[PDB]
């Protein structure tokens, strides 16, 4: 019997609105399908639920989560739903969700990250859904998209986002999976011009604004010898003109 | 006169042996919830576990942070020898 509130049949009954800075205290081995809405958790203690061998649903919504721990979720490798709505995370600690692989629905709404580490997130082959409601992220690593093999639901409504090269992987996800075609998903990006703005649906595949291509072999094969080529041209011209 | 003392949800990782040197009757010590890592600081705690195997109970199954970052090891696995 937990001290926080009632436990009922099914996976289990959990408590929301506890707002504990670290974690609400629990003394049980049967708790399952946890509900942790409206908390003030800022860091997951290592091995928080290692006693629970199998878990199905965790509902960490509207938290003060700023940084997590690598070993918090060792004894947790069966979760299939998890929510990270309205956090203050700065960077995702590597190895946190790495033991997790059965997750399919992972909302990451309202996070405060400059960028996400592709190594920290994990492969997560079962993940297909991800949400970014009221998030302030502006630069996403393409490794996040690269490692996820089944992502087909990217909710993004609400972003202090800047239209540019950082949006190209997200535009690629849009053009391979047009979820923002729905009215619900209407994420916007701020154009380089501070006064103007443009929704993501305006950001076309070409989107000739800035930063066309970072790398190119057709020019890399000649750039190394371009300088010596020019100098030999100058030398030959000097020889021939006299 | 002290016999029971709890460390639930603490962040302590380096316990000085002086506390156990001072206490002559501690036999009920709870630790669940700790950013602790097995090491030299753990040896007095391992000695307490050895002279009183309270973590044999399911309620007390407190852990460590092993030097390996991705792993996890309870103290019940941390035996007397523990050549790490």
């Amino acid at each position: 019997c937990p001290e926080v509130c009632t436990c009922v049949p099914g996976g289990l009954a959990s408590c929301s609105a506890l707002s504990l800075p670290a974690v609400p205290p629990g003394l049980s081995l049967r708790l399952r399908a946890l509900l942790l809405d409206h908390n003030r958790v800022r860091a997951l203690p290592p091995g928080a639920f290692a006693g629970a061998g199998a878990l199905q649903r965790l509902d960490l919504r509207e938290n003060g989560l700023h940084s997590v721990h690598v070993r918090a979720f060792w004894g947790l490798g069966a979760l299939q739903l998890l929510d990270l709505s309205a956090n203050q995370l700065e960077a995702l600690a590597p190895g946190t969700f790495a033991p997790l692989r059965a997750l399919r629905n992972l909302s990451l709404a309202g996070n405060r990250l400059a960028r996400l580490e592709p190594a920290a997130l994990g492969a997560l082959p079962l993940l297909r859904s991800l949400s970014l409601q009221d998030n302030e992220l502006a630069a996403l690593a393409p490794g996040l998209l690269g490692r996820l093999p089944a992502l087909d639901a990217l909710h993004l409504r609400g972003n202090p986002w800047g239209c540019g090269c950082a949006l190209r992987p997200l535009c690629a996800w849009l053009r391979r999976h047009p979820l923002p075609a729905s009215e619900a998903e209407t994420v916007l990006c701020v154009w380089p011009g501070r006064l103007t703005l443009s929704p993501l649906t305006a950001f076309s595949d070409a989107a000739f604004s800035h930063c066309a291509q970072p790398l190119a072999l057709r020019d890399l094969a000649v750039v190394y010898t371009l300088g010596p080529a020019s100098f030999l041209v100058s030398l030959a011209s000097c020889l021939a003109l006299g």
